[PDB]
């Protein structure tokens, strides 16, 4: 047989199709931003009261 | 007139109805044509990346 050279044909940006996360539960949760100075002074914990 | 000659009436390209394949799945798939010189140099294989 001829013993021809064999190359690698790699299509470096033709990614095959890939998975995802929908993030739907965390899209729907309530979102809060305490202020990072206050959290630093508090030691990264805060407290909210409950009704009597 | 008891002994008349009998022919064959053959309608040589008047075909009766015939079966088919519908080719539905291969009509619906993606088609790709990678280039014959490139595939020959590559040994009839090519590669596509997957995401990190």
């Amino acid at each position: 047989a001829n013993q021809l050279a064999k190359d690698l044909e790699i299509m470096f940006e033709n990614y095959v199709e890939g998975f995802e996360a929908a993030c739907v539960v965390s899209r729907n949760a309530k979102k809060f931003r305490p202020g990072d100075t206050a959290m630093q002074r508090a030691g990264d914990v805060l407290y909210r009261p409950q009704h009597y």
